[PDB]
């Protein structure tokens, strides 16, 4: 397993761009692409996971563990009282839950559990964060850095604080890797807090559908119109791969053959 590192507390646009490229390159199957967009591996690859080590306020760190097959965050660890403190979502099942603990903490000599007492669905995180929608949760570099400090090394924090941290980190790491559009929103707003627009949220919700549509396209034509949203919330109807391609960073794994270029 490899670790991609990113210091959100002392950074620049160009450093975040490099981080995104590194994350995409570690996540993707080296051999799979459709229409020149790299695709994630199936769930039976030899290297199943990846670590993303984030640094933030007061140089405190959190490590995210991501599944390569779909880039979902499985849990995170923080240095706490000399221990690898591992936090896993409450629906991560049996032996994979064992694997997440062992993967997060392998080089560490001591560990302690602090479970995430909920699952990773956006609806769940929004409920825990006490917001109507993650549209209401500002994103940004400084926010990410500060949120890291509210969790890492802290003996106590509320589920709300955690869920807001997770909304920010999941979108700025996994969703940004999946979507160049979302990466570009971060970079455009690099020096400020921003409210994610309707296109960010819509892309996040439709990644699977988009990945299927692109994979199953013949000579660039999507089998059915894809109903998405523009940045200002208006309806965006996509008919061909080239219309959506510039927004894509990674495709979800989809079995079968596709036009690779
Ligand atoms: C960021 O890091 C650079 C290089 O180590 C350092 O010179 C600078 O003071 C840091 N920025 C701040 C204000 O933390």
């Amino acid at each position: 397993i490899n670790t991609i590192t990113y210091d959100a507390g002392n950074t620049t646009i160009n450093k975040y761009a490099t981080f995104m490229e590194s994350l995409r390159n570690e996540a993707k199957d080296p051999s799979l692409q459709c229409y020149g967009i790299p695709m994630l591996p199936n769930n039976s690859s030899t290297i199943k996971y990846l670590l993303v080590k984030l640094q933030g306020a007061s140089q405190k760190t959190i490590t995210l563990m991501l599944r390569r097959n779909n880039l979902y965050v499985m849990g995170y660890s923080d240095p706490f009282n000399g221990n690898c403190r591992y936090h896993i979502f409450n629906d991560i099942t049996g032996t994979e839950r064992t694997n997440v603990e062992n993967t997060l903490c392998s080089s560490s000599s001591s560990r302690d559990a602090k479970p995430i007492n909920y699952n990773s669905l956006y609806s769940t995180l929004e409920k825990k964060a006490e917001v109507n929608s993650r549209s209401q949760v500002q994103l940004g570099i400084q926010i990410l850095s500060s949120d890291i400090g509210k969790i890492s090394g802290q003996s106590s924090f509320t589920d709300k604080t955690e869920a807001k941290f997770l909304l920010v980190a999941i979108q700025m790491v996994s969703e940004a890797a999946r979507f160049k559009y979302i990466e570009n929103q971060v970079k455009t707003n690099f020096n400020r807090d921003f409210s994610p627009n309707d296109k960010i949220l819509d892309l996040e919700e439709n990644w699977g559908k988009i990945s299927t549509a692109i994979h199953d396209a013949t000579n660039g034509a999507l089998p059915k119109p894809l109903e998405l949203k523009n940045a200002d919330g208006t309806k965006w109807i996509v008919l061909r791969v080239d219309e959506i391609k510039p927004d894509m960073g990674l495709l979800n794994y989809v079995n079968g053959t596709c036009q690779t270029t």
